[PDB]
């Protein structure tokens, strides 16, 4: 070892730490970093906003379980990140931010950006510090990476800032310790048998057992979670953070039997999830027949709202695993599933088949639905879906591609936090950590406001992605709640805006659809030549299933108003 | 005669009663209930395509107007995206509201719809960030809110309120409905004391060459009575990107291009509702070297920081300046110092402003910046009146050009202290639906434009009449240079030659791309002539700005500009 | 100027500030100040709690107007602190505390002490900083001086921290500025005369004006504000934060006409006073008939509660000043005032003249309003309680002493923060700042267990202090409560404590008192052997006006009972 700057170690900390890349947006306060990083032949993917930088760090994280960095400079650099750390947190995926601060000597000074960065992002990060002590920022750097995948508090993201003087310091080899520069592989608690032992008990004695995952469900293979599918004869849900973790023609995989499943199952078990509002909050009034079980590696997964008549805290596939052995012998009764199994086909089947012919709207344009039967038709021809990484975003858009999007290797969209603008950034993660095919992103246009620019960092960093747009000018779901609920609609409607304009005008290919019999062929021309956005003029007259449910009108007590309705009757 | 109301209700009769006739904002479930309430009163909603421009159309609507303007935005996402835009109004010191949505209070904790912690996360940069749990006390709670935002308990600067949905929609009887809190305030008038006028009429007779530099405080007057205590004080005049306009430019006392040399030798340095910051090299005695000090504010946030006053009053500036001025009617000043730099100064800016008119294209054969500075000031008197004009400027070497190229505007706005990215269109917004009858002026760099070029769609649905010119480099180019000079890489600074007209033509503005110098002209008329418009100007990497040069970029370990850096590890070793 | 340690330059900056004593308890972590300030001869008043430390610096800033200073170590130094902080934030009271904190090179390592001291005390004062830049310190001394008194804030306590390396590191000379060194004068913001002119217009309107004086007001001292009674006619209130400042004589002065001058004042004129719970929050409820103006050097004493049809943001005493002459040639109606005085002099004279002879209570025990008698007794004799600092604390006691204490140079107590535990602790930074002198504070037996200690601190310093205790052997307003609203008394009794004996086992002098003919003399011997403790046996048979009026019951939006069912009436 030499003496080497705080600059270069830093870099030195995330290469071996496993990091390639790095998203961000270059200052004068991180430049000796951002430096440090190109020598060492680490990918500088630059963006416009720094927001959409940690947006991609995110889904590099969510997709690939390697905790993303990205890297922003002091003041309106940190301040601009604070949606996409809110959104990481919420969703409880490990991410770094290095933040530029201004030189020791000047603090409280008023130096360019001096603005406390870690008291404004100390409520929503996993630990927010500035590194004062150059021999040390090695050790902080270790442990706060062990802070972002759950230590001493749960999965989520970790902001870090040096003052410039600290970054320009010298570090003496002796203080330069291995064991803080080297990648450290995840944790892996293991059950109790006794917990083990008293879910397959529950298991035996329940007619009607389900299975809902979660994020925690979604860092495994999901082949321990169809052995105990196997084992218990469980119904299977998963959310929007789970996808992809069970065959669709497995017998348990009832996607389309939502309501079904939380109204009569008799044991609830949940696997890397929370009962937050995604599942009616695990309220009676919402699973009125469920005795609950919960497993997960973090007990951010395991007390909220409800408590499991057993918890495991352990490594989930290891549970599930633990639990599948435990029913050695049981045979389930499997009516009820098999029952909810051929009502889901036929629902499915009719409904996905029924997305190649949607009419228009009373107002002339393509009806949503039509982008999801366009990809369908085109699986097995121009793009493979099950190889294929989907991300959704928006409002209607967003609840229509729930149901539309059926088949997809990976699925991410706006999130528990309900962050409009994800649908390009994370295109771009996507699409770099995975290069050999198309990421599709279908995005709403209110949505695609927010973060259109990155179409230009798609372009420079050579991203291939194809971005879909329902244009409908307008925030819709928010139009429509306006109508319904207040008779008047103002501020909800936009324009009708050529978003394929704004995607040339930055190097991508783009076209326009106002003809649902267009579409195939302009996203077969999109895939063909990505990065690429196709804009489609889409109808303002087609609820989609969250508007149908209140969502816009935030009920007292549950997200939507037929759950509210069910709690207000539990309440008296 | 009062009945019983929803929250929501009074919450928009509370707003356009303090004279609110406009909110900026993105309409979310969580704020509908107000947002209706707004609409149905006849206050204007100008809705915007990303929560964070709402906030700069506030602080603009403030700074230029004196009114505290208002943003609404939704739980969750819509209050996080704020965030960048309160710091920048919270830095300037910037009277402002925004309304947050919130989840009902009967689901707090239990990961509701955008639970997140709104208040904790910018209490660090609010003057109150508070939830309103209780219907009765909502009214009360807003007044005291606006109160704060104006300084009261703190210093001027942002607000945030939220109001969970339940709350919003729980009805208020009449009689906990006070006209107290709903009536509009008046400022606070607070007065110096005569032995401090004294003292520093006492102070300016007894000094050689004094300097008046003025901030935030001295642009809230009109500057007639700042003109007054120039005159009977013969004191040199330097203001800051916060001040611009309050002094003639053809008057004695205006030195704009003699920055360095007032502020090496002035023997008493008169701030005016300014921070000594790092805008003015913290006060420090190496930037100052032969300065007494004297601080004058309605605010201790421009008496107390880095350097104390021999004198500080603590009041409206403008009776101050009043006071001082009246205090030295018999004095007679010794003006050769101001008189021989404002000789100098004719000089130094004839030639600068001339010069811009035929600035050669850079070593890549692409527009010189100043060429964008030229045009505008041939086009004075033509197609527009500069001095009329609200000029905005943003980005890096574009808006270190912009500082020496704008010099007749009516009113400037730009990044500000914070070095806020993106302000330019948010900013020239604000400022046009503020003041319909001219076009807004803002020049920016194409790193800046990036980050809000998507609200050419906000001035084209609200018909704001803004000019928006894009240095259009290729390159976060201040960026790129500092690379270059200290560190011998470039990398991740480039950006493309991307179609910024061609995005405005989308959205539905006008659009033009200029690359021959001697199209500027013709293309800024024809824009003024077709607002809301862009006019992208291919513009050289070979042309480096005075921030670029003075290290700004590099970040030294005392002051943010090089020279000033060395002057101050000089003072250290002493 | 030498260059010299930050320890030597924090030990000037305090000294030329004014300040002649710090009140603390050395720790290893501020040694280096402690060590400075000592050979500077600045006077060392060293604690048993460092609590009351805080509270002495609370009551020498409080009476004298000079910023007082408190010193204390890293974690449980600082710790220690946080109710007399919060105490001092409630009363808006300027003082500094200085606190120790580990060495910048250990920071989050978990060295001695390293607990987050500046995010502990940030919501309760007016800055807390951590200063890690030897150059910068004397400038963030002088900066946090001046937001003590107000600048940028409102008046209260600040908090400082310097890491033990940087106490060490020396100063160059150049970087010493005079103008950091120096003292500085308060602010005197004026009026403007046209909210001058809109009070006079309001008084000569009203016909029952009154002025309630508040912590702002005692600022002055009180000339002023009787030229303006003077020239209005006003009636006069003052509160706990405001006695003395006007002549109990004076025709507007009628203390014991609290509720009337409430229920019917058509003008309410607050003076550097907030309409916090003490005043019924401002309610129309409890102010029926007033119309409002505020005058203070701050808006927390303008804009809570109740806004001004005027505010004038002044120095106080200029205000008051300015108004009494623009009242000039009126001829104020003081019938109201007047009629108000004669049942004054009447109730509050038969009130004092009873305190001689209170009967004891059921339980054969003392009431505790003969402390009060014994007190206005020896008046004259052995002591002027007109040039006496009185202090009071406790439930029912304190309660009491509000109607018992009539004669003092100045009042200080529990607070509007309702600190238990002030009344030896004051006692002593009073006495230390006005040696000539016995200080008399009275007490419950509940809080003078909390400070009780610090009669050895007394003992040390030779602060003349007569402590005296109403031991009646219980929080007897919490058992009353108990009784009265519940049913069931538990965990409120105390036992028959000897406080003489703890006194005397801190080389105080001591005496126990049984019988009530018994306190004059006990209280006479007290003070000529201060510092001295009384222990007076007192009754658990006396309901305070506090315990009347439901103050331990805590209702939903008044501190009382009775303003609570005004305030329940105007909500329907
Ligand atoms: C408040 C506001 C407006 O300002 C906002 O900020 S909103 C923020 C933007 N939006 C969001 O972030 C969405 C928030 N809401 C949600 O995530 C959902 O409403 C929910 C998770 C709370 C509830 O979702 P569901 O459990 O209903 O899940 P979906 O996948 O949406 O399924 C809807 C229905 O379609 C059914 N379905 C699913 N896949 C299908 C398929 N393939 N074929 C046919 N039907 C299918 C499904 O069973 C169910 O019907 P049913 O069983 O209730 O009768
Ligand atoms: C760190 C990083 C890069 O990552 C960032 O985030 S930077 C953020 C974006 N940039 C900013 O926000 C800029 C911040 N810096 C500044 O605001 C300024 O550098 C400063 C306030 C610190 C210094 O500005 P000056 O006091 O030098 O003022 P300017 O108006 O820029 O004037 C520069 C020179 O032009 C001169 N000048 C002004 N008007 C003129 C005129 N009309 N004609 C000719 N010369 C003129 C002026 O006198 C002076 O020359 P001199 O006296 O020093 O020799
Ligand atoms: C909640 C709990 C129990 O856990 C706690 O923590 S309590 C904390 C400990 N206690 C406190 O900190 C006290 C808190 N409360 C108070 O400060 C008072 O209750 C109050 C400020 C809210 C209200 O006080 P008043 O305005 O009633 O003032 P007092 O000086 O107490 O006067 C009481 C009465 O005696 C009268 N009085 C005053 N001086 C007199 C005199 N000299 N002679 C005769 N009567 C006199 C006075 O007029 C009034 O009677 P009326 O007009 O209402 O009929
Ligand atoms: C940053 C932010 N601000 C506001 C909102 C509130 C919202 C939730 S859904 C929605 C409408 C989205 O319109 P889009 O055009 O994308 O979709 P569509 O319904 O198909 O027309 C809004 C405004 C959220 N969640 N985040
Ligand atoms: C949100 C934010 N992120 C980064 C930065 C740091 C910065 C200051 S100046 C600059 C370059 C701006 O490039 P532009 O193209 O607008 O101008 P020009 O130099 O003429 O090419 C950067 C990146 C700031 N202040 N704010
Ligand atoms: C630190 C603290 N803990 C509890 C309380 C709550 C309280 C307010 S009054 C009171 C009883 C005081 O008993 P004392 O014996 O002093 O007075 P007396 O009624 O005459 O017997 C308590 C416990 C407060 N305010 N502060
Ligand atoms: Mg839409
Ligand atoms: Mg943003
Ligand atoms: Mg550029
Ligand atoms: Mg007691």
């Amino acid at each position: 070892r030499q003496s080497v700057p705080v600059a270069s170690l830093v870099a030195e900390f995330l290469q071996e730490h496993g990091v390639d890349r790095v998203f961000g947006l270059q200052g004068g306060h991180i430049q000796p970093i951002w430096d440090q990083l190109a020598r060492r032949g680490v990918r500088i993917v630059d963006v416009r906003d720094e927001g959409s930088a940690v947006h991609m760090a995110h889904a590099h994280t969510e997709l690939t379980g390697q905790t993303a960095v990205a890297m922003v400079t002091a003041g309106p650099g940190v301040t601009n990140t604070v949606t996409a750390v809110a959104n990481a947190s919420v969703s409880r995926i490990p991410l770094l931010v290095i933040g530029g601060c201004p030189p020791i000597p000047q603090s409280n000074m008023g130096p360019l950006q001096d603005i406390p960065h870690t008291a404004i992002l100390e409520p929503i990060t996993r630990l927010a510090r500035t590194l004062r002590s150059a021999d040390q920022v090695l050790r902080e750097f270790d442990e706060a990476w062990a802070r972002a995948s759950g230590d001493r508090g749960e999965p989520g993201p970790v902001y870090l800032e040096i003052p410039t003087d600290v970054l320009r310091r010298d570090v003496p080899p002796a203080l330069q310790m291995r064991e803080h520069l080297r990648a450290k592989p995840k944790r892996r608690p293991q059950p109790h048998p006794d917990d083990v032992a008293a879910v397959a008990d529950l298991i035996r004695a329940a007619e009607k057992p389900a299975i809902i995952s979660g994020r925690g469900a979604r860092t495994t293979d999901g082949t321990d979670l169809v052995r105990l599918l196997d084992a218990s004869g469980a119904a299977y849900l998963d959310t929007q953070e789970s996808r992809g973790l069970v065959p669709d023609s497995h017998p348990a995989a009832v996607g389309s039997a939502r309501s079904a499943v939380m109204r009569d199952t008799d044991l609830l078990i949940t696997v890397g999830r929370q009962l937050d509002y995604q599942l009616g909050m695990g309220s009676p009034a919402v699973f009125p027949h469920a005795k609950v079980v919960r497993i997960a590696d973090t007990a951010s997964e395991l007390i909220d709202n409800r408590r499991g008549e057993v918890e495991i805290l352990a490594e989930p596939g290891a549970a599930l695993a633990a639990i599948a052995d435990a029913l050695k012998d049981h045979t389930p009764d499997t009516s009820w599933r098999d029952e909810l199994k051929a009502k889901h086909r036929k629902r499915a089947e009719d409904y996905r088949q029924a997305l190649h012919s949607t009419e228009n709207g009373a107002d002339g344009h393509i009806h949503p639905n039509r982008i999801f039967g366009a990809l369908d038709a085109l699986d097995g021809d121009v793009l493979d879906l099950g190889e294929t990484i989907m991300i959704a975003d928006g409002g209607d858009l967003l609840s229509f591609g729930r149901l539309g999007i059926t088949k997809a290797r990976r699925y991410l969209d706006a999130g528990a936090f309900g962050c409009l603008g994800v649908a390009t950034p994370f295109a771009i993660g996507a699409a770099l950590a995975y290069p050999d095919r198309p990421v599709v992103a279908v995005t709403g246009d209110g949505a695609f406001g927010i973060t259109a620019t990155e179409i230009d960092t798609a372009v420079r960093h050579d991203a291939k992605i194809v971005v879909i747009v329902s244009n409908n000018r307008a925030w819709n779901i928010e139009r429509y709640d306006q109508a319904e609920n207040y008779g008047l609609v103002v501020g909800t409607d936009l324009a009708d805006s050529d978003y394929a304009g704004v995607a040339r005008a930055f190097g991508a290919h783009g076209e326009r659809v106002t003809d649902p019999a267009e579409l195939e062929g302009a996203i077969r021309r999109a895939l063909a030549n990505a990065p690429a956005l196709v804009d489609v003029v889409t109808t303002q007259d087609a609820a989609s299933p969250d508007s149908g449910k209140g969502l816009g009108f935030v009920p007292d007590y549950q997200a939507l108003t037929p759950w509210n309705d069910a709690e207000v009757a539990r309440r008296q």
